[PDB]
């Protein structure tokens, strides 16, 4: 009981510090401590009950600065925190958990198009880099199951990419895994039960409202009920068995809209709007304040 789903930075005319909370058991939100710098194309992630806020890049009047950051949200004193900082600055980014390791996959600085990644050691308030990906990606999806961590899609500077590949700890080595269905940059990427989905992205013409999932042991990707919305730079999480994803482009709106996944019936729903549409977001779920 009493976990809500965090919301931090995104996109709208410029880039964004707000922090927002959702708690799916009462409908409603809280609007909580902003980030000290505004950032968009950053990822959230959680350890130890504390919300993390990484890379991005800040869209501003004054300029647009990638991020190398790290910062650290404790609920129970509506404070961030800055953390060491990324060896490199990552916009567009993607980030797993793995047994309370934080790692930064791929992502932009200027025109450069990673494949580096590295991995932070929150006891120890340190980042180091870690084998890079067989390819550049930046707005990568990034999800973990089964303490195996899978970067999804993404764009290299020339094409999106269907391609998807998998990191093995315990080698410090990636292998790239059965290609998706779709290209999508820009996709919610997230694990449900035993497969890694890919929700919405960019294919380079169209928004999608597509949605397909990778079952890690029969190595196929297989489509799921599409969303109601086309959304490319979307947020998304998981909570009490369900996806929720918040927000993103349709090409025509930055959407406030909020939809639900639920896998037994495989059937989104509309669950709640953010208060304000935007895009760009990084989400996590830990305790409420
Ligand atoms: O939301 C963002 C930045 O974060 C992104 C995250 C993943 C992929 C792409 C971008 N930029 C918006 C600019 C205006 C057009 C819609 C994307």
């Amino acid at each position: 009981v009493g976990r809500l789903i965090y919301t931090a930075g995104g996109y709208f005319r410029q880039s964004l510090s707000y922090l927002e909370a959702y708690n799916p058991s009462n409908g409603s939100w809280l609007r909580l401590a902003d980030l000290q710098v505004p950032r968009s194309g950053l990822a959230g992630c959680v350890v130890g009950g504390l919300l993390y806020a990484v890379g991005g890049r800040n869209n501003s009047p004054d300029g647009n600065t990638d991020s190398s950051a790290l910062d650290c949200y404790n609920p129970m004193t509506n404070q961030w925190s800055p953390c060491a900082s990324m060896s490199v600055p990552r916009n567009r980014i993607g980030v797993g958990v793995i047994d309370g390791h934080i790692y930064a996959v791929g992502g932009s600085h200027g025109c450069i198009h990673h494949s580096s990644v590295e991995r932070y050691e929150p006891e120890r308030d340190e980042w180091h880099l870690v084998a890079p990906m067989l390819t550049r990606r930046i707005g990568v999806g990034v999800a973990v199951l089964n303490r195996l961590l899978y970067a999804v899609g993404g764009f290299d500077g020339t094409n999106r990419l269907n391609s998807a590949e998998c990191y093995y700890p315990e080698r410090n080595e990636w292998r790239m895994i059965t290609p998706m269905n779709t290209i999508r940059s820009g996709a919610g990427v997230c694990v449900l039960h035993n497969c890694i989905y890919a929700a919405g992205g960019y294919d380079g013409q169209d928004q999608l409202n597509s949605v397909e999932r990778y079952d890690v042991e029969t190595e196929t990707w297989t489509f799921v009920a599409p969303m109601r919305h086309h959304r490319s730079a979307l947020g998304i999480t998981v909570h009490q068995g369900k996806i929720y994803v918040l927000g993103g482009y349709d090409g025509h709106t930055f959407l406030d809209s909020v939809e639900c996944y639920d896998p037994d019936s495989d059937t989104w729903s509309e669950v709640t709007r953010m208060t304000s549409g935007r895009s760009g977001v990084g989400v996590a779920v830990t305790m409420e304040p």
